[PDB]
């Protein structure tokens, strides 16, 4: 079925800017990352963990169904201008191996305890995701 719908964190709706550049409702928004916080009363059970794993699962969308995949989280990846964004570099990025395809953006990754991360970046033979853990309320502060 479909499973193509943003995500909602109790008043915070995470989304990619590059795929809804929505109004200019949204509170804050990091061009980094291309993702973008708006505010809503419709809470969701999605509560982003506080540890990123590296050998998890995330939705393919060639299979129509997850699949076992691992990536190595990386505190800061340059990349390279694409219709996207330009060069520059990216934080918590998770490098993996999966094929890669115009729309398989967003996959959720799931590891020991849940979703780490989407699919944010994709390359030959290499899948990025964006660590959602490093935003989530971790800790915040400091
Ligand atoms: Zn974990």
């Amino acid at each position: 079925g479909p499973s193509d719908l943003f995500v909602h964190t109790e008043q915070a709706i995470y989304k990619n800017a590059h795929l809804t550049t929505p109004n200019d409702q949204t509170i804050l928004l990091a061009l980094t990352a291309d993702l973008q916080i708006d505010g809503c009363d419709q809470p969701g059970p999605d509560n982003i963990p506080d540890c990123d794993c590296t050998s998890g699962c995330y939705y393919s969308r060639s299979l129509d169904r997850y699949i076992p995949v691992e990536c190595e989280a990386h505190d800061w990846y340059p990349v390279e201008e694409t219709q996207y964004y330009p060069k520059h570099i990216q934080y918590n990025l998770l490098i993996g191996e999966g094929p890669c395809v115009p729309g398989d953006a967003g996959g959720k990754l799931l590891c020991r305890h849940g979703v780490i991360g989407i699919i944010t970046a994709g390359g030959d033979g290499h899948v990025a995701f964006t660590d959602l853990r490093p935003y989530n309320i971790k800790a915040t502060s400091q």
